[PDB]
């Protein structure tokens, strides 16, 4: 085709095993090829149910048509046959597929189709970007005939004559603010009553600024938690419930009621909100690195934190800074070893990182408690450093209420705690604590924020090749991203507990809208006290596998509470 030579053959070829029969050597004679010579194969006895007539076989291996069921398939359609999108042959995002990209060549399983390279019990199919399902076929004509294999199914969203139908208007206050009679919760469970048998007893040492009554066995939220309400549960003895309910568009950027200069004159100034004993460390000196704030030496991108420094452009993987985040953590598995996520530091004995990382059965796992491992404070991530970096084990598994993978990420979130803690040092130090009201105020003006790793944001989720991890941790600076821009990048609906964070993209290139450790950090610096104000965790975004998206990582403002709570019941476990 397009030319002399290359067209040439086509003529000899038009006619031998399509209208007569061929072989092997009889193939292996006007060919002159080695190889291309099973182009034809994988095609051909696709369509082993039409040998003659050429009239009926055409549409087969020109490829857009089922014959029988469709090996012959190669055509071009974005979807599966009920509606959500279809996997790519390659990224693992949603469900991991069986089939990795080194193992058929045959089909050519590339771009985002659908395909049966493999013998299928129902019929050709594709990966959805739905997590509820895994893989489904799809809805092509007969080869030469008009038939669909499969029938559709639409789905869609009404309003007041469809659904049921239902239109509330919404609660404020963040769960303060109501009175209700509601007993279902997330997974589909119960409350428990607030003046019975277990819900007084231990309500013993906490900050009740009681205005509503205690009604009967509902859910609520009278100490002022920026979620909303919850009600109690029991098991294998354990935790209690957020009761999933709709909520405001009440955003922490620009609240509306009522080039600047530098400031500095202080040395901590905290609210000190928290428990140290059974809670413990990390609450005042957190986020003052002892090789920076402390010193007052700043690092190579301190200078340029504003949104107005050289008005944009894009910025490259850099071989990090020393030391420069002492709260940075690994995590791994145990018999054999495998590199699994990334974390972020606190205090003297917990943890984090973004709820994903295991309870997602898609890939096989409940690994519970002991399938574990950690590693600390580290640089080279080939090497280790035995020293300066330690070894601790953790402690179960807090599942978060509100966490539904099933759905998609929303408040993907848990926790854990260590088993031995760990001490503080120029290797070994934690990051600091902004509440709503700090994290509000913050991100009205103009700076950046930043996010490091080794790259395993990059590495877990597609094949991409030739660009191996870099065995040091990688770091590089990123803008804010409004809300009035954000929506329209992506048809499918957004959320307030995420947010957009990425350069202005461009065309041909996969990009940097996607980095660090997934579960990784989410970090940065403030200028009201030198501490370390982090706002999120980093989970995956639409800019690793989709080209030209953002990087996208996760909220924190909202549930001051949450782990207060927490942290008296880790000790009633114990002996
Ligand atoms: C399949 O998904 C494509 C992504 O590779 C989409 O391609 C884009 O489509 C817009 C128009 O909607 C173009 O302006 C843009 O240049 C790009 O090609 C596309 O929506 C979709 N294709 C089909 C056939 O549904
Ligand atoms: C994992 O399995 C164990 C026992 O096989 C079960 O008791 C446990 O409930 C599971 N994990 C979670 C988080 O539910
Ligand atoms: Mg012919
Ligand atoms: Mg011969
Ligand atoms: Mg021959
Ligand atoms: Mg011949
Ligand atoms: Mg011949
Ligand atoms: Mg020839």
């Amino acid at each position: 085709a397009n030319t002399f030579l290359e067209e040439v053959r086509k003529g000899n070829l038009e006619r031998e095993c399509v209208e007569e029969t061929c072989s092997y050597e009889e193939a292996f004679e006007a060919l002159e090829s080695s190889t291309a010579t099973d182009v034809f194969w994988a095609k051909y006895t696709a369509c082993e149910t039409a040998r003659t007539p050429r009239d009926k076989l055409a549409a087969c291996l020109e490829g857009n048509c089922a014959e029988g069921l469709g090996t012959n398939y190669r055509g071009h359609v974005n979807i599966t046959r009920s509606g959500i999108e279809c996997q790519l042959w390659r990224s693992r995002y949603p469900h991991k597929p069986e089939i990795n990209c080194t193992t058929h060549p045959g089909a050519d399983l590339q771009e985002n189709f659908c395909r049966n390279p493999d013998s299928s019990t129902m019929g050709p199919w594709c990966y959805t970007t739905d997590p509820t399902v895994r893989r489904q076929e799809c809805s092509i004509p007969v080869c030469g005939q008009d038939q669909v294999t499969v029938a559709m199914t639409p789905r869609s969203e009404g309003s007041s004559v469809n659904l049921s139908p239902p239109l509330e208007q919404c609660v404020p206050d963040r769960g303060q603010q109501y009175q209700g009679r509601l007993a279902v919760t997330t997974h589909g469970l119960p409350c428990l009553a607030w003046a019975s048998a277990q819900a007084k007893a231990l309500s013993k040492h906490q900050d009740f600024n009681s205005a509503v009554q205690l009604v009967e066995n509902f859910c609520r939220n009278p100490d002022g938690d920026e979620e909303g309400v919850w009600c109690y549960v029991a098991g294998k003895p354990g935790d209690f419930g957020y009761c999933d309910l709709n909520y405001c568009e009440e955003a922490v950027e620009e609240e509306t009621g009522d080039r600047a200069i530098e400031g500095r004159t202080a040395t901590s100034e905290y609210q000190t909100f928290f428990n140290p004993r059974t809670f413990g460390s990390g609450e005042a000196d957190c986020g003052l690195r002892p090789l920076f704030e402390k010193k007052s030496l700043e690092d190579k991108t301190e200078r340029e934190l504003l949104e107005s420094y050289i008005d944009g452009r894009i910025v490259e993987g850099s071989d990090a800074e020393i030391g420069m985040s002492p709260w940075q953590v690994m995590l791994f598995r145990k018999s054999p070893q495998e590199l699994l996520c990334g974390a972020s530091l606190i205090s003297d004995r917990w943890v984090l990182t973004a709820a994903h990382c295991l309870l997602y059965p898609p890939w096989d796992k409940n690994f519970t408690e002991n399938d574990l491992l950690v590693r600390i404070g580290k640089h080279s991530r080939t090497r280790y450093e035995r020293n300066i970096e330690k070894i601790s084990m953790l402690e179960k598994i807090y599942i978060h209420p509100r966490y539904n993978w099933r759905e998609n990420l929303d408040r993907d979130i848990a926790l854990m705690k260590l088993k031995k803690p760990v001490a503080f040092s120029d290797y070994i130090h934690p990051v600091c604590l902004p509440d709503r009201e700090t994290a509000a105020s913050l991100l009205q003006a103009g700076y950046k924020g930043r996010v490091t790793g080794w790259g395993n944001l990059k590495e877990t989720w597609t094949c991409n090749v030739g660009k191996g991890q870099p065995s040091v941790l990688q770091v590089v600076n990123l803008p804010i991203v409004e809300r009035p821009v954000c929506k329209d990048s992506t048809r499918i609906r957004i959320t307030d507990n995420m947010f957009c964070a990425g350069y202005k993209p461009d065309e041909g290139k996969r990009g940097d809208a996607c980095e660090g450790d997934s579960g990784g950090p989410f970090v940065m610096k403030s200028p009201f006290n030198n501490r370390w104000y982090q706002m999120g965790i980093v989970s995956w975004g639409e800019g690793c596998d989709r080209d030209g998206k953002y990087g996208f990582y996760t909220h924190v403002f909202r549930l001051k509470k949450w782990i207060q709570k927490v942290i008296d019941q880790f000790g009633e476990y114990l002996e």
